């Protein structure tokens, strides 16, 4: 059913005309055992794909967000629950209405997040998607594919998961690895897709010379890497940086990714 | 052990749980240690990968609020982001959704969208106004060992009226800080099993199994009583199995009580209650 799903939110706002991109945020884990209370996990905290969700949905996009169970939730991931729980005072006793009240000091953006969330729910222009191991990771990411590919040019991939190498088809563990689990995978489900793919490695010599090699066997178009921020292409390769003017107004790196994304977007498309 | 490197503020850590504990045990209060998540061990310098044994802490956070909900102080040592107390039963989605908006902020929604909503704020509120509610993270092994070990020697003075209420999923193997595809993964020290009772000898201990595998739980329960000298072992099987040297018990969850907004949890607490009433 999530098939179904996400082709609808997809093609809804591809009438509209809107460009919709995938987020994928957090790690995958793989089971050791067939129970499995064990898990091989790549950890990722999902900030980064969350606050990116967050600056492509102010940006206009629509956002399909696939992302690791319990990792960082777009919006809510400013306020963890002890904040919330101890900041929000029921105001007073209500018609059918729970009233509260809170030190705005306390919950710093509080409302404004509470806005931009329901302004995206009401214009339907985010649909979130869970997943825990590779397994669910590796179904959902086709049934979004998939769900993609008619948008062809305006539709964007963010694949920023940190998803598994290796899994398993005195504690004693081998493994099988799989060198596509290294590509995107995307592009035989959307290939006309802006394709944008995260690499761990930080020397930059390193980095251009494994994207660039990328890039030319699965045809992707951009890797990104924290080196800052370097943004590779074929026959191009960009280091972003915050300024401290930015930093101290409270300015995150991943506004600034999603904007040079979005610009180079709209010349692919 | 010395052979996990320490969390950090280990020391702080101590001292605020010897401090909160002293402050209630003083009050005749009884406290109960909550251990509740997994916990994870790395397997390479600089990890990003990590071996992890799962448990969302639902139960563990739930029985928290149970344990509260009776009067007890808690000490909530439990896995960063897995279920937290109150909070777990109202996810991001839900609250994003259905809050909506002088220095002071103001917010309405419908009760119908957050139901008992209302009622987990205060009693959040009411334990933290209290000094009823201490609550300690950790992620790895490491972190799990050292911060136990701390609350199990903050807990110590008060004696039979400290509980320790083991809900966590512990990591059965792991890397040495020194030993460290195919990986390959040591015990964890038989050494470090017992470290609860050895700082406090005369608390009223509980371990909770996390499986629900009858015949798997019936078992891995008779044994953490003979060996591991636990006064009770407590598991979900639907019912909950409650077990002792000299007892087995099963509860059920009624119809009306599945009704009425009752969950196992409460009625686990409510005949621990009495055990350690006895026990004391």
């Amino acid at each position: 059913r999530w098939a179904e799903v996400m082709a609808r939110f997809a093609a809804r706002l591809g009438a509209q005309g809107r460009r919709v991109v995938l987020v994928t945020s957090g790690g995958t884990k793989v089971p050791l055992e067939a129970r499995p209370v064990r898990f091989l996990d790549n950890f990722s905290s999902g900030r980064r794909g969350a606050t990116s969700a967050e600056a492509f949905l102010a940006a206009g996009y629509g956002v399909l967000f696939l992302y690791r169970a319990r990792s960082a939730f777009p919006y809510a991931h400013r306020f963890p629950p002890q904040t919330w729980l101890s900041a929000l005072r029921p105001s007073g006793p209500l018609s059918g209405l729970l009233s509260l009240e809170a030190e705005e000091n306390a919950l710093p953006g509080f409302a404004e997040a509470l806005r931009s969330y329901q302004e995206a729910a009401a214009a339907g222009t985010f649909l979130v998607v869970e997943f825990t191991t590779l397994a669910d990771y590796l179904h959902l990411l086709q049934a979004a594919a998939q769900a993609l590919n008619p948008l062809g040019p305006s539709a964007m991939f963010y694949l920023a998961a940190a998803v598994s190498d290796f899994y398993v088809p005195p504690l004693q563990i081998t493994m099988k690895m799989v060198p596509k689990l290294l590509s995107p995978l995307v592009k035989d489900w959307a290939p006309k897709a802006f394709i944008i793919s995260f690499k761990l490695e930080t020397d930059p010599a390193i980095v251009i010379n494994r994207a660039r090699k990328a890039l030319e066997i699965y045809q992707h178009q951009v890797v990104v890497a924290n080196i800052f921020v370097l943004i590779v292409t074929k026959d191009s390769e960009t280091k972003l940086l915050l300024s401290e003017e930015e930093i101290e107004k409270g300015v995150e790196i991943e506004e600034k990714i999603v904007d040079n994304l979005q610009s180079r977007h709209t010349a692919f498309i």
